[PDB]
């Protein structure tokens, strides 16, 4: 039986050449491809990567806060990871449409809840293609007039196993990739649970694969690293509204990483 | 040197058991795989399937047809392949947002255009990772609020290289898959031809992918045929508006397929 780590290892081998350089956004270089795929079992196993530690503390604690639509910069970070944020993550899970006021006004019912839209699909026509979702990037949001939606994460049903697919026009190899492996694989686990569905398969599927320079030496290090059997996410509580979660819910298990890896 | 077709056979294989039972939108049976992906090269050879004759004449005229942003069924239908057709893809990837009256309203500078954008940021930005276009099933337009986008298609560049990452929510394997390999290897083509870059990689990146029932003996038997070579596209012609391509600019080259496979 093959593992799923062996797929992020691999791409980072392929990407530190045959990895071509590219500027991004600041201007800092990176070498990049373009289109990659992995995908994850997420039966009896969570994909939390051990070739290093991944901070699942702020996976879980990040999540519970889009989830909670939340723009409140502050009520994240005294949640123990990191006051008005503008409309990001949250704000468009919940509110996609509604115009942001600031984080105390009140958009109850206002904009489409495209998270909560998924979970009914889910069980109202699971064999349903367009169960998808659609974060942006609040940077485009007033750059120009209908801005493309840098993540996008369609949802897919059958034999009572719930699957999911990421896709993301731009992948930070280094530190974003094994945090949204984990993350979204939350995620699943918990539309999972309300829907009475078992977890299926997590695709990550990116445009822009790239690796940072200063990033480059510990990915090599990280590649010398023998990857340790996934743990086991355990919802350890009956929860029927995506809301109602918290916490205290989820249990990691057999989780024996390798040590942290820090990275710019 | 491995061949780009060999990835379309075993995904054909892989579907035929391992694919899994599931109904669409019509009830039809369909065996489905969820998450895949592909890489064709597009350095001095065009992707058109070699296992069985595509239908080129319809890949190229339909293409002209949505980049004219034209509504009108009869303009396409008189062209030797196929009257208010209602906004589909020409209208959305030219008049995104604006609204559809009739085929013979006008929408001049009414909308985004979608792709003159594209090729506009190629050509202000190339590093950009917002080079996204984004077409729309008509069908889901007035069914709910703000749908999800049956298909987008993000650009990339890179050492003067264009290359395309296609993604469809859903994908039929059978009659779909391989005539819009071709379609957006060709207007990857166009792109790249109008803003002096050289075609990279086309890849496709599907959600659900699925085989029809009706289509599994045909492809069984189309997965005992070698694959040829890959024929090569032709610009004989300069071109510096998208608008201004005709059939006659195209050629292909070296393609000698299979016989032809009729799918229902
Ligand atoms: O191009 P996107 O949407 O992936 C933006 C993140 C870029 P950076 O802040 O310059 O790393
Ligand atoms: O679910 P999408 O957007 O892929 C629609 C095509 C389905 P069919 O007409 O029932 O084959």
């Amino acid at each position: 039986p093959p593992h799923g780590e062996l797929q992020y290892l691999g791409q980072i081998q392929h990407i530190l050449r045959c990895g071509v350089r590219k500027d991004d956004r600041t201007g800092t270089g990176t070498l990049s491809v373009f289109g990659m795929q992995a995908r994850y079992s997420l039966r009896d196993e969570f994909p939390l990567l051990t070739t290093k530690r991944v901070f699942w503390k702020g996976v879980l604690e990040e999540l519970l806060w889009f989830i909670k639509g939340s723009t409140n910069a502050k009520e994240l970070s005294s949640k123990g990871v990191k006051g008005d944020l503008g409309p990001v993550y949250g704000f468009q899970w919940r509110h996609f449409g509604a115009e942001y006021r600031d984080m105390e006004s009140d958009y109850s019912g206002q904009g489409v809840d495209q998270l909560q839209r998924v979970i009914d699909t889910i069980k109202t026509n699971p064999d349903d293609r367009r169960i998808i979702m659609c974060a942006w990037n609040p940077r485009d949001l007033p750059l120009m007039a209908l801005p493309p939606c840098h993540a996008l994460c369609q949802f897919y049903v059958v034999n009572s196993e719930l699957s999911c697919q990421l896709y993301q026009r731009s992948g930070d190899m280094g530190l974003g990739v094994p945090f949204n492996i984990a993350s979204y694989a939350l995620l699943t686990y918990m539309i999972a649970h309300i829907t009475g569905l078992k977890p299926g398969d997590f695709i990550h599927t990116l445009g822009d694969a790239h690796i940072y320079l200063n990033h480059i030496e510990p990915l090599k290090i990280q590649l010398q690293r023998e990857p340790r059997p996934f743990p086991k996410l355990r919802i350890l509580r009956k929860v029927e509204k995506i809301d109602d979660f918290k916490a205290e819910d989820f249990q990691i298990e057999g989780y024996n990483p390798h040590p942290t890896i820090k990275m710019e």
